[PDB]
């Protein structure tokens, strides 16, 4: 399919490459040049038009790495906001309008610790697990009983209604990952750790077989994206499955912000609260 908005430097919602722009400047000689050098070429070649055969239209300004494009990804955003001239609804973008985007920098112990520990020390210096901080997800959904769209503490698959206590599915709508906390995780059960016939000691091809977490595979990673944060999953402690934001974005304060389709205005109105 066409993936028809992008940011100035080309990249899709999702924040990685888009296959047409990859291969119209692998076609002229610049797969291997600078995302600057490249964006210079795609000006000169009629911008959002390049294609010939459908239109793109920049609905994001985004600062980015130098990386040859077919490198870029979600990870090589610095910020993010609307385009200065785009005067349409913003779409969903894998991090929050008028953000900062943080990466985790993987972390080498010197003396490798075994288990859960040496997974965990080299995502934060932490001496044990409890140094780590659990996020509080949330998304604006409508619960099933009481028929009310409001904010749900959830985590990946479960919300809990605030209204009626009713837990339902977790479905797609605005979604935020609260604060930042220090040695951020987000903490679910594992129902391979909790099945007697895999157990504790499962791979992490085990986890994902079992999870019932949907990830996105590329070139060799799987992450998962929720309420502003790029997440990817570092192993279980007492049967725990311990995720972290690999990406994550903050709109002040250290809040993540909110993401989703529709929600410009909402995450400026977030804004507000935080402060007096
Ligand atoms: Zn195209
Ligand atoms: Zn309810
Ligand atoms: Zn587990």
């Amino acid at each position: 399919a066409v993936t028809r908005y992008v940011d100035n430097n080309f990249c899709g919602p999702d924040g990685y490459p888009l296959d047409c722009i990859k291969d119209f400047l692998a076609r002229a000689g610049k797969s291997m040049c600078t995302l600057s050098e490249q964006l210079d070429y795609i000006e000169s070649k009629r911008g959002v038009y390049c294609c010939r055969d459908h239109d793109h239209e920049i609905a994001w300004f985004t600062e980015r790495s130098d990386k040859s494009y077919e490198h870029q990804t979600p990870f090589e955003i610095k910020s993010a906001k609307k385009f200065d001239t785009f005067k349409g609804e913003c779409p969903k973008f894998v991090f929050p309008l008028n953000s900062k985007v943080k990466v985790i920098q993987p972390r080498v112990e010197k003396k490798k610790t075994e288990g859960f520990m040496g997974r965990i020390r080299s995502v934060y210096p932490v001496a044990s697990p409890q140094e780590c901080n659990n996020m509080h997800l949330s998304t604006l959904m409508k619960c099933n009983h009481c028929d009310e769209v409001s904010w749900q503490t959830c985590d990946f698959l479960k919300a809990t209604c605030e209204h009626c206590g009713t837990e339902n599915l977790v479905i797609e709508g605005p979604t935020t990952c609260g604060y930042l906390p220090t040695n951020a995780v987000v903490k679910m059960p594992c129902p391979a750790c909790q099945d007697p016939e895999i157990g504790p000691e499962h791979s992490v091809a085990d986890y994902h077989n079992h999870s019932n977490i949907e990830t996105r595979l590329r070139k060799g990673g799987r992450t998962r994206c929720f309420g502003g944060c790029v997440f990817a999953y570092v192993g279980c402690y007492n049967k725990r499955a311990y995720w972290v934001p690999r990406a994550s974005a903050d709109i002040g304060s250290g809040h993540t912000g909110i993401t989703g389709d529709n929600v410009e205005t909402l995450n400026e109105d977030l804004l507000e609260i935080l402060s007096r």
